[PDB]
């Protein structure tokens, strides 16, 4: 997690959308005249850098009204506790992420207690399709389980009409996929999530890890003048198609075991 947590200069993804995360751990600040929304928070060790990034852009922590979480593991929810204690924002997450966040990431269906992080109490438990309206911006929950029982993707309708999807992970490394004791609906959930994300209309494709939406390349191009570097209308469909191909290959292999 050292390389992924290396600091990066914050920058504008698009008017009202700012990248404040690390080299590969996404954290996105959505700014409005009525307050701000932060999506994900890196590691607990990332929280200070994320706060500094937000303040380096010219914004203050007190104005953040909502912290939203994709999935409750230490590299996406790890910094939420401290960013919450610095901003007074309310945390938004699915019920399943809320439970795992309360136990500090323990009792992970796949990881057990291996990778804990500071516990957080979710303030608003999101339902699939639930909306939050903030200064002309609209935040919508898209339940995309599979990677975790409560894995959540986020759709943002911006003040200018552009649509932004923050895609959660669809990865299953080392997962027991067949008759999984702790997550019996895993395969059914992740396939429905493939269809759900592939159906989204999208102007701006982001994700919980920079590698999944080409953060580094698009950042370089926008720095060099390409103002539309993060307009990526085919990126989400490509991300799903590749995730699906990888998932079904892993499942076929497990199904072929003696």
């Amino acid at each position: 997690f050292e390389a992924w947590a290396k600091p990066v200069q914050p920058f504008a993804i698009w008017p009202g959308v700012w990248y404040v995360g690390t080299e590969n751990l996404s954290s996105v600040l959505l700014t409005t005249p009525q307050g701000h929304i932060l999506i994900d928070a890196g590691l607990d060790a990332s929280a200070p850098q994320i706060r500094r990034n937000i303040e380096a852009l010219g914004f203050r922590m007190a104005d953040i009204r909502y912290i939203a979480n994709s999935h409750a593991r230490l590299d996406q929810a790890g910094g939420i506790a401290r960013l919450k204690a610095w901003s007074g924002a309310r945390v938004i997450a699915s019920h399943a992420n809320a439970e795992q966040m309360a136990r500090g990431g323990k009792e992970d269906f796949a990881l057990g207690d291996a990778l804990p992080f500071p516990p957080v109490t979710v303030d608003m438990e999101a339902q699939d399709g639930q909306q939050w309206h903030l200064g002309g911006v609209t935040l919508a929950a898209i339940f995309t389980p599979g990677h975790l029982p409560g894995a959540t993707s986020w759709k943002v309708t911006l003040a200018d009409g552009k649509t932004l999807i923050y895609a959660d992970s669809l990865a299953t490394p080392g997962y027991p996929l067949i008759n999984n004791r702790n997550y019996p609906t895993l395969v059914e959930d992740i396939r429905r999530s493939f269809a759900r994300l592939e159906a989204q209309q999208v102007d701006i494709f982001l994700a919980n890890k920079g590698e999944r939406f080409g953060l580094m390349d698009k950042m370089a191009r926008k720095a060099r003048g390409e103002n539309n570097a993060f307009i990526d209308k085919a990126g989400l469909a490509r991300y799903v198609a590749q995730s699906r191909a990888a998932f079904e290959k892993q499942l076929a292999a497990q199904r072929a075991q003696p």
